[PDB]
């Protein structure tokens, strides 16, 4: 039987959020067996619960940020999420005592290490995956994303910024997704912003919290980090990190293939919400021969 994971400990850390400015501490606990994902505001009196579903995600390009009838928030769960994604976590209570999670290096690598410190529990009960049947597309004007059958995961991502920063051989990536692959390709790419944008959210009273450590900053004409980038391809990695997160919001390890140019926060939940909603491009399945296994998560 391939089984349900959590972690062995409570594990802990402290930043900033990205937009907010806030500072906040993160809490990731273990939880039993068919209990989920589940993301939990601790500072308000009662506390508030969000689960990892598609419908919980707020509407907006900027982040992917959980909200509930009340407008009470989680923002900026996608690097973390896609860490959970990466090392197969079914079952975890992550707690925030501010309305976001802390941006810290800006990548999924220091929640992928909190996580390899709090420990690996195998569980009594099947892991179910989500595997496509059949292909679901959705777009966005120019932007495309898709889920197709495929006995593995397997990623390729697209970008295409016309910046001089960003060179033209530099922006497709592929990837067989494994934890093992994840980890030592995907997990340290950063989120970045271009200036142009940095300024507008800035006027709107956003990015509160970024900085150099956290982010890569692109003017019209160049990175602006002084030690430049961990990978040629730093963009395109960080954004197939991001599509790996934003699809975790179902709870789920997918099998299939996740093809995509341009996709986004909304667009990337459009596409899990378009294939939720047709029962016959999906089904949830479980393994036993572990050495067949579809997704090798260590
Ligand atoms: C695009 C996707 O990658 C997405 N990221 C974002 O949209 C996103 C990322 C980062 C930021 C930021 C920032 C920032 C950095 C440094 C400074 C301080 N400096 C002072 C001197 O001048 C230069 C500025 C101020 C602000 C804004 C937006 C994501 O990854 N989503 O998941
Ligand atoms: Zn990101």
């Amino acid at each position: 039987m391939i089984k349900q994971r959590t972690l062995k400990r409570i594990v802990q850390a402290t930043g900033v959020g990205l937009h907010t400015g806030k500072k906040v501490t993160l809490t990731m606990r273990p939880a039993p067996a068919n209990t989920g994902v589940i993301y939990r505001r601790t500072d308000l009196n009662p506390p508030v619960d969000f689960p990892a579903d598609a419908k919980s995600v707020r509407d907006t390009m900027l982040c992917t940020c959980l909200v509930n009838e009340h407008d009470v928030r989680i923002s900026t769960v996608e690097h973390l999420n896609a860490a959970l994604a990466g090392l197969g976590i079914d079952n975890i209570i992550i707690e925030v005592n501010a309305p976001e999670v802390p941006i810290m290096d800006g990548s999924a690598s220091p929640f992928v290490y909190l996580l390899l410190d709090a420990g690996i529990e195998e569980l009594n009960s099947a892991k179910k995956f989500l595997r496509l049947k059949e292909t679901v597309r959705v777009e966005d004007g120019d932007k495309w994303a898709e889920l197709s059958p495929f006995n593995g995961f397997r990623l390729d991502f697209t970008i295409d910024f016309n910046h001089p920063a960003i060179d033209s051989s530099t922006q497709r990536y592929r990837l067989d997704f494994s934890a093992d692959s994840f980890v030592r390709q995907i997990s340290r790419a950063r989120t970045f912003g271009f200036m142009r944008d940095i300024e507008y959210l800035q006027s709107r009273g956003l990015c509160l919290g970024g900085s150099f450590d956290c982010a890569i900053v692109v003017d019209d004409y160049r990175v602006l980090n002084e030690d430049g980038l961990r990978f040629e391809d730093e963009f395109v990695r960080h954004k197939m990190l991001d599509a790996i997160g934003d699809l975790f919001m179902c709870g789920h390890n997918i099998i299939g293939a996740f093809t995509a140019y341009k996709s986004g926060h909304a667009l990337n939940n459009k596409l899990l919400q378009a294939v939720l909603a047709k029962q016959e491009a999906w089904e949830f399945v479980t393994f036993q021969d572990e050495a067949e296994m579809p997704l090798a998560f260590k």
